[PDB]
């Protein structure tokens, strides 16, 4: 028993990261196959970030002026193109460490996990989730641009996230490994607005469930609702409505602990109305929205990778 | 910026754990040059547990009777022996893929990364603190016996835990790599009682420290304390009391921030007399205290690992 934030386990991808270094800038390059994928704001100085034409940039830039360096070795570039705002670097080794990968484009309210890098090395690993608001929470200081996200089904890597820029509100934006990013923000050092961040109400009662499944059942009160009166209240507190696809969701949880979904989203009306009163729920003092039912399930199953 | 409950990179030890297996009993072994070191238990079946006799039994096992299996090889069993409450299995292969290591026994307070492992194959990694009552707080599941924890100092990976059993209470309990528990506990399914429970006071400071450093800094009072009178008070509320030597470990974060290590004290005080009120620090509606000084450091400054 018990309930931790719970990463995957980072081994494949440690053997994926790589430096890329052009002219001055240095980050992190994920080497894949015989290409190196890497944000490409890393052809801008400190004083071409303010407004860069990548295009014009990139034109003044050749196959020699990167240097691409795994562990303590030096990959030969032998071409590069830009897609959308990644970099693809082609070199001249296949990495021998490739494991099976996809990439995929996540939806908000998705969990994965983050291997913090810097100078091409791995620094640690946590797992948080896509706000709303396509932004994340991490935890990235200079030069960890490139660290990527990624999820793993049984052997396969699945790479969600490549991160790129830290706002001036001190969150973090970033790209899907086509180099499109989530949410209307852009590799410019500018004022961005990101929008209001609202609380994912389908992982919260995913969470609750967890706390069933491990002893903590104070909360659970004897009333009940419907969705039309509970979205009423979610929306009033900045939580995300309640659609039939997330009771289709939460189907297995229901079943093993016995508690209706519209059942538990009474109780978890009475605590945005009320508070917790000094309570905790699974050692947490606030409502927690960062595991899906997908990981509840996997944590408290104990689902295993290769 | 931002600060996140960060793991180590866990690629060093995944390459290392093993399935071994006793008659019907499997959990998970470490694999280390030609020696896989497991839990003693996996000799015992269910009924054996609540008495066991292990020197009588492990009398009736011969090499033969391990079955060690190394992702999907069968390593060899030509010696046993039984060290503490750890058995070790000699075996004919050396692990091409043994990392530097050490053997280290941890003090209450410290952290460390688990890599929580079922059949010999990693489900995921999270970071912890032993608390002062020799307990961790962790995520297992049936068969999770044998999985570690560890830290990571450059490129050497220090051992210095071990899962052996889930207490009646729902907390963890475990040995270092020698084979010694961590606490009064013995490896039988028996009632045993953990001590109190106290917050580590140092690792709470050190916390402070990084929420000032990202940003937070409401809880900042003009106040004053000495250490004589902040433990009277810390002790009222179940909070380890302070020492000089814990002083000196926050010299580095008094001087990057300008406060003094009395000064956060002041400050802490207050909170623990009169709460957080609704508020937030770094996220969080409760004092953390499974964040050391050091891990403060590591994280504000981008430390990194081969
Ligand atoms: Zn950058
Ligand atoms: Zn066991």
């Amino acid at each position: 028993s018990g309930f931790r934030k719970m990463a995957f386990p980072s081994g494949k991808v440690e053997g994926c990261m790589v430096q890329v270094t052009c002219g001055t800038t240095t980050l992190n390059g994920l080497w894949l196959d015989d290409v190196v994928y890497c944000p490409r704001h890393v052809i801008c100085t400190s004083e071409d970030m303010l407004n860069p034409n990548y295009e014009d940039l990139l034109i003044r830039k050749s196959n020699h002026n990167f240097l691409v360096q795994a562990g303590n070795v030096q990959l030969r570039v032998i071409g590069h193109s830009m897609q959308n705002c990644v970099l693809k670097l082609k070199v001249d080794t296949a990495n021998p460490k490739t494991p099976k990968y996809k990439f995929v484009r996540i939806q908000p309210g998705q969990t994965f996990s983050v291997l913090a890098c810097y100078n091409g090395s791995p620094s640690g690993v946590y797992q948080c989730a896509m706000r709303p608001n396509f932004t994340i929470k991490g935890s990235f200081l200079n030069g960890s641009c490139g660290s990527v996200g990624f999820n793993i089904d049984y052997d396969c890597v699945s790479f969600c996230y490549m991160h790129h820029m830290e706002l001036p509100t001190g969150v973090h934006a970033g790209t899907d490994l086509e180099g499109n990013f989530y949410g209307p923000f852009v590799d410019r050092q500018t004022a961005q607005a990101a929008g209001t961040d609202t609380t994912i109400t389908v992982n919260v009662l995913a969470w609750l469930y967890a706390a069933v499944i491990n002893g903590d059942r104070w909360f659970l009160n004897r009333f009940t609702t419907t969705l039309n009166d509970f979205n009423l209240v979610a929306m009033k507190y900045n939580y995300e409505p309640l659609t039939q696809d997330h009771v289709d969701i939460l189907g297995p949880l229901s079943a093993q602990t016995g508690i209706a979904v519209l059942d538990m989203c009474a109780s978890l009306k009475e605590l945005l109305q009320n508070g917790m009163n000094g309570r905790t729920i699974l050692g947490s003092a606030l409502l927690e929205d960062e595991f899906t039912p997908f990981d509840v399930v996997r944590q408290c199953s104990g689902v295993t990778f290769q």
